[PDB]
């Protein structure tokens, strides 16, 4: 039974539900953690399809080494000067020590990029679009959150050079709408699309598209997903190049973008939609989406064998189900057990119900109990999954509509920062405003993004909350993991 | 096209077929390598099945960090001692020494059975099924050859623990079948079941068991997969221990496996059915199975459009067939560029269109593994080609099943052993089993590479005969066991 309240400690909440939904364990060494099935099974759904829609743009898969090397590591001096404080570094196999250090990739950008030179000889080699299901590291000494920020994690990292800008570009937003489905459709979670301000963009890429979630039990806000524009940074440093077609002789560098997901999905719908009583599966990623459990000897026998009808039912019309008929444990106990891990449907067979061409569907979302005839039992069931995948979205959308305002000046946007919301202020746009705002409403507020449609108009002759610089644009600031 | 050859240069041959058809690419840290998709979309073939496969068994995966402690990394002395060497291990991060120094994954065993041993309080906690798909660092200083023998590869790793042996003894061998599997009916490559002899068994584990595949070019058989049997030394030093009321009071160890299977398939379907134009894909693992080209667009408009509304067609009757075919209609590279292309690349079927040919409601099919070019009546064309293919993988199957059949023997005395050794031949020979009666064979093979033993055939040739000495003539033969040259 879970033993900590979301409201009063969420620390304690969220560590007790991820583990005792059997999500998570802990490893020897701290910030590293283990996916148990149960979370993996999350990530899996999350793969098949986001795998499946990016073959469709014509992506392929491919693996990349996990090492780099120090002169590749260096080529491009913002990104590495942004990445270089994490970066772990092997130094010996066994006691003997290697001919030179070697890096675990933090991300794949310096180990790729070599290899795009080698295979870019003329316009035709392009586009280039690939991407890996691999693990990173980012060996940072902040205190790391499982799902939400880890040393080592789990990601899809795409990487696509095109010879035009226009293509890149393009790319940019199909991908970032493909991060927005993953959210929104598959995990009922309402993410705000934007770009990052210049203090927050990605370290050598000319801007920076995202999606971020609102975490309303923390008022914190987290980036969900994030989709690069690096232009020719890169191409420049690795002299990823091809003739231009129509002037002979003259070299152009390769246009490119890069975008990445982590099982930071599986943190976000826990802290979003994850109660007091466990873990809430959106049916849509869910491993189990019905538990069927028998409640109360030849009606013994009847009544497993029942249970066992329903199974098959389900199963035909291609709902995930279990059927739980553990003689070896208690019903109420599966109830917790199976509350816990937030099975979407808790189906209850009993004698009284099944003589009366009956049963009980449970939803988890409300914890609403609907008695159902025998007859109804794939057709109600699917519409119930339906609705909970809905009502899931509806109630995190309400949150988000109620917890992102609009604010024009400094004092209520610190009023309104900490009652617990992001705020869509207008800004200047530079990063000495964006620190300033940080100290001032210092912990303090950062920028999350600049919303692609944001709340309201900016007016003519708006002047940012600092009052020095004219404003450029509404931009959401809030609290940030 | 293609330069070296496999009969003469067989290294070269080999660096030769993997980069031209796109497999590998060199990486900048020497004896790296990166998996373009071409060779990632066959280990994703194989995925898929073996996944099916092992769900279908109760097992569920996940995924355990990459990194291990010193306190875990030793409390196997025999595993850790076996691995020691060839561990990386993270010293800093940035500029930042690390209090403690961290080991990079050669194996999961070490990570795992910590957690293992938390989740087992009690026989219901039984049995746990867990693998996972990942990559581990074994870095050996020894120059490593692409997908055969690399620093750092993909895998799967699977790892189960059972509260009695019978469920365990089991398993190890339902495993073992499923990777034969994927060498014979995915690979069309075939193996050798058998157990390592002591010397080459697993370290800290009970017993080994394997698949040996044999490399006619090079004379060498090679460990496609392994499925091994821990039995309770594993559980013993990590504490995986629960209470059965059946016996009352007594803490019982659980029965362990453990079992992998990495990216090597790729390299030996290469060095079995690879020839001098290239690559060759076994129909049933190829990302592409039909590639269809139209020949002879040349500088009417009209018809040069009908071609392509043909190729078109053939494109969608092959779909409809779950033949996984690719149309090359790209304008920018001639025909023959495209013939030689996926020629290297080991494409099945080669589906030729001619304004000619498509006029007079035929196409020409051209098989990799045999060349030979069929005319195909068109309406056929869903029905023939599916023939052919079938055709080309049980060829690719039975070219390589009579290369191991005439290159495996049997002899039992070690003049023989050296002769037919020296053949470039691998042997089963009636086998004390004592390792240093192995180090002594591999020694004096060498001069007198070495022979090492392979594995002890669960099916040998003959049958072993009461009273049979060893080839050492010290002792008795325990078992005819595989000994050959090896990677
Ligand atoms: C699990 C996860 C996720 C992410 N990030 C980043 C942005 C992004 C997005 N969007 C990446 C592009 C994909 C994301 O998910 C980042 C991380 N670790 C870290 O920063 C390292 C670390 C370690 C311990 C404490 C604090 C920080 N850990
Ligand atoms: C690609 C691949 C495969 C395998 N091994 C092992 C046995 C096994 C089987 N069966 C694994 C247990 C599953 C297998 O495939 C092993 C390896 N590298 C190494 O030994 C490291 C190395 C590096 C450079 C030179 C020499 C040696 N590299
Ligand atoms: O780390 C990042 O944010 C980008 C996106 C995936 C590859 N690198
Ligand atoms: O390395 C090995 O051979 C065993 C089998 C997979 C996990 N450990
Ligand atoms: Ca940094
Ligand atoms: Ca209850
Ligand atoms: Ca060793
Ligand atoms: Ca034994
Ligand atoms: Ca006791
Ligand atoms: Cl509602
Ligand atoms: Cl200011
Ligand atoms: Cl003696
Ligand atoms: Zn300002
Ligand atoms: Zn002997």
């Amino acid at each position: 039974g879970l033993e900590a309240k979301k409201e009063e400690n969420l620390a304690d909440w969220y560590s007790q539900v991820i583990t005792k939904s059997e999500m998570i364990e802990y490893h020897d060494i701290s910030g590293c953690y283990i996916l148990r099935p149960w979370a993996y099974a999350i990530w899996e759904a999350i793969k098949d399809f986001f795998d499946a829609e990016i073959k469709k743009l014509g992506v392929e898969n491919c693996y990349f080494p996990m090492f780099v090397s120090q002169s590749a590591l260096e080529k491009e001096k913002t990104h590495v000067a942004d990445f270089a404080p994490e970066v772990a570094w092997v130094t010996r196999s066994g006691k003997t020590e290697l001919a030179e250090p070697i890096a675990i990739r933090p991300t794949s950008e310096t180990v790729m990029y070599p290899a795009y030179a080698k295979w870019v000889q003329s316009h035709r080699d392009l586009p280039i679009k690939l991407n890996q299901w691999c693990n990173v590291v980012r060996w940072e000494f902040k205190h790391p959150q499982p799902f939400l920020r880890t040393r080592e994690f789990l990601w899809q990292e795409g990487h696509s050079a095109f010879a035009t800008m226009e293509e890149a570009a393009e790319e940019v937003l199909q991908i970032l709408d493909l991060y927005a489905q993953v959210y929104e459709e598959l995990l009922a979670i309402p993410v705000v699309k934007g770009r990052k301000t210049e203090k927050e963009k990605f370290a050598g890429g000319d801007y920076t598209t995202t999606i971020e979630a609102f975490i309303s039990a923390s008022g914190r806000a987290i980036q969900g997903g994030t989709s690069h524009h690096l232009g020719q940074n890169f191409s420049k440093m690795f002299e990823i190049v091809f003739e231009d077609p129509k002037i002979p002789g003259e070299k152009q560098f390769a246009y490119q973008n890069s975008w990445g997901l982590t099982t930071r999905t599986i943190g976000v719908m826990t802290m979003v939609h994850g109660d007091n009583m466990g873990l809430v599966l959106p049916p849509r990623v869910a491993c189990v989406q019905v538990v069927i459990i028998p409640c109360g000897e030849e009606d013994k026998e009847a009544l497993i064998a029942k249970c066992n009808d329903y199974r098959r039912r389900l199963l035909s019309v291609n709902i995930r189900v279990r059927a739980d008929l553990r003689d070896n444990y208690s019903p109420g106990w599966k109830f917790n057990h199976w509350e816990l891990k937030g099975v979407p449907i808790r189906l209850e067979v009993g004698p009284r119900d099944m003589k009366s061409c009956q049963f009980v569907a449970v939803r988890r979302d409300t914890g609403e109990k609907l008695t159902v005839a025998e007859n109804e039992a794939e057709t109600k069931l699917q519409a119930i999954l339906e609705d909970i995948q809905v009502t899931l979205f509806t109630r995190a959308s309400e949150d988000l509509k109620t917890h992102m305002v609009v604010a024009n000046t400094m004092e209520d946007f610190q009023k309104i920062l900490d009652s617990g919301k992001i705020v869509q202020i207008p800004f200047c746009g530079e990063i000495d405003c964006e620190d300033w705002i940080k100290k001032t409403t210092a912990m303090g507020a950062k920028s999350l993004c600049i919303p692609f449609k944001p709340l309201c108009e900016l007016q003519p002759g708006a002047k940012c909350v600092c009052g020095k610089n004219p404003a450029k644009y509404y931009t959401l600031f809030g609290r940030s993991y």
